[PDB]
């Protein structure tokens, strides 16, 4: 109400098709940066190695209840609740994520708190006991920021926490400075993923976030990059599409799969070159 959710952006993206996205996301269709902890690991055990990462920062106790702002497919939620026995709620703008999670729920055995609402942090007013937000920041712009993090703060306990994993970049204009090659076809590169892919997308910077969440009352007390880790998880997501480009043609068209191959190969390569990188940041109330 206050500030409207950019529900039209975002399901842009996420709303194409889920048949589409299970082309080339792994089984537990997380789409977000994996965890290569051990350098064999398949997709699917890297990403569960990623949600134990990121959820075993949060200090989890039976009973607590678990936000997830920008839930995707649910991956995150459901682990959280069969493994750590937290209650959780997921926050999506996505439609068919939002009802893909729905029947999750509803086939769920565990006896835990589970729900899922097609709606933003911005509508969401309820005190919940950590929080974890796995590549949607980077949907919420540089002007609502601030907010997220005020938010976040707000409804977190006394000694609560969330843990902040998004992608962050360095500026085109300063990598030029450097004497670094292709700063143009970086800015190029940004220009083609924030009006093909997601549009109203924003690449924050580690200084930017680090600022915003101190000047919110939260202390980052870590940073952890994967960077490394996301040229492998896009190679590997770019390369099942290719695979698939038959049903991926079928289930949508010739015009979606180049695009989405255009996007997948070459975030690839600006993660392999370090112009983009991804951290998950350890925010202490
Ligand atoms: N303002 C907002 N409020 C809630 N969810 C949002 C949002 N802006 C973007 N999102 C969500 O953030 C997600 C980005 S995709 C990442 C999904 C999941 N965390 C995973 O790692 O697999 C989508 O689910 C999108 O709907
Ligand atoms: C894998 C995506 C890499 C994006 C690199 C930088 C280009 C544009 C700036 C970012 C804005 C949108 C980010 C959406 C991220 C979505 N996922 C969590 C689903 C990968």
């Amino acid at each position: 109400d206050e500030l409207k959710p950019h529900f039209a952006n975002v399901q842009a993206h996420y709303d194409l098709s889920d048949d589409f996205f299970r082309l080339f996301l792994d089984p537990t269709q997380t789409y977000s940066c994996a965890y290569f902890e051990r350098d064999d690991m398949t997709l699917q055990e890297a990403q569960i190695a990623k949600i134990d990462l990121a959820l075993g920062k949060l200090g989890l106790q039976p009973g607590m209840t678990l936000l997830d702002v920008g839930c995707g497919w649910g991956a995150t939620m459901m682990r959280a609740v069969e493994k750590y026995d937290v209650n959780v709620v997921g926050l999506t703008l996505s439609k068919n994520q939002a009802n893909h999670v729905q029947q999750l729920v509803a086939n769920s055995e565990n006896l835990r708190s589970k729900r899922v609402l097609l709606a933003g942090w911005e509508q969401f007013d309820e005190p919940v006991d950590r929080i974890v937000s796995i590549g949607a920041f980077e949907h919420f712009g540089h002007e609502r920021y601030d907010a997220f993090f005020s938010l976040a703060h707000r409804l977190l306990p006394a000694d609560g926490v969330m843990l902040l994993h998004t992608i962050t970049g360095l500026h085109p204009k300063e990598i030029h400075e450097r004497g670094l090659p292709m700063s143009f076809t970086f800015a190029r590169f940004l220009k083609f993923i924030v009006t093909e892919i997601f549009p109203g997308g924003r690449l924050p910077s580690i200084p930017m976030v680090q600022e915003c969440a101190s000047a919110n009352g939260f202390t980052v007390t870590r940073v952890q990059s994967l960077q490394p880790h996301y040229a492998k998880t896009l190679d590997l997501w770019s390369a099942a599409l290719q695979a698939n480009k038959g049903q991926a043609i079928a289930l949508q068209s010739e015009e979606v799969y180049e695009r989405y191959m255009k996007y997948l190969t070459g975030c690839a390569e600006m993660f392999r070159i370090g112009y983009i990188d991804v951290n998950q940041f350890t925010c202490q109330k």
